């Protein structure tokens, strides 16, 4: 699609559109970083583990009735990637595809003396969702609020209208640090008042096939329209 005939609700730019530029406000030593086969599967492998444990009821979670595997979606990412261009975490950009209305977003960022590789920031970012383990409840489940500690990226991850994420990365210099912005965008959002994901008293219940590898979640096949909320 030509992004720039892409419209969008609230008429904001594109972040697709247009020829991409490093932001002036990532100094004047940005660069942004390819994730290769190896980060791409790393990042699926996370994400899938944690939705494969979460489906079976840990963490005093409900049980989940259809929580799909979830792919590495190619346009997704490429958009992740030119938001990372920015160097900011959040704007008012459109970032809609003709498949996915409504992507959702995940923003780490980094600050530090020295810049890790790929794969560090890549585990930082996971560590920070797996410490909102502590942080989120069955009552979000049920009905998602979002501010209460943090739980929007966990909350994400384990989203049972999620079916693809897709992400992207710029490392920079400025204030006398190295920075990171690593962006994830997600083929839906959780929806303010709705479950995160619908409960089953089995894992998988709901599923017309569960995956052989994460046993608790349905295979990359399951029709779910990720453009419907719960
Ligand atoms: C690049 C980050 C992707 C989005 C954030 C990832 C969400 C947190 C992932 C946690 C995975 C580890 C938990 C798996 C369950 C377990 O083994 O106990
Ligand atoms: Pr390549």
């Amino acid at each position: 699609v030509n992004y720039c005939r892409l419209p969008c609700r609230g008429d904001n730019y594109h972040v697709g559109c247009g020829e991409p530029a490093y932001a002036q406000e990532c100094g004047q030593s940005p660069r942004t970083r390819e994730l290769l086969k190896e980060h791409r599967n790393e990042i699926l492998s996370k994400i899938n583990d944690v939705r494969d444990h979460v489906a079976k009821g840990s963490w005093g979670l409900p049980v989940a009735a259809r929580m799909k595997v979830v792919v590495w979606d190619a346009e997704l990412a490429g958009l992740a990637k030119r938001h990372t261009k920015g160097c900011v975490g959040e704007t008012h950009a459109c970032r809609n595809t003709e498949r996915f209305w409504l992507p959702g977003q995940l923003n780490f960022k980094y600050s530090g003396d020295k810049l890790p590789r790929i794969k560090e920031l890549i585990d930082d970012a996971v560590k920070k969702g797996h410490l909102q383990k502590h942080n989120i409840t069955r009552e979000i489940i049920e009905n998602y609020r979002e501010n209460g500690g943090d739980v929007k990226e966990l909350a994400l991850a384990i989203s049972d209208r999620v079916t693809a994420v897709g992400c992207g990365l710029t490392t920079w210099e400025d204030g006398a640090k190295a920075r990171a912005l690593l962006t994830c965008n997600f083929s839906s959002q959780n929806t303010r008042g709705r479950p995160v994901y619908k409960i089953g008293n089995s894992p998988g219940e709901k599923c017309i096939e569960k995956d052989e590898t994460y046993k608790n979640l349905c295979s990359a096949t399951e029709p779910i329209d990720p453009n419907k909320s719960n």
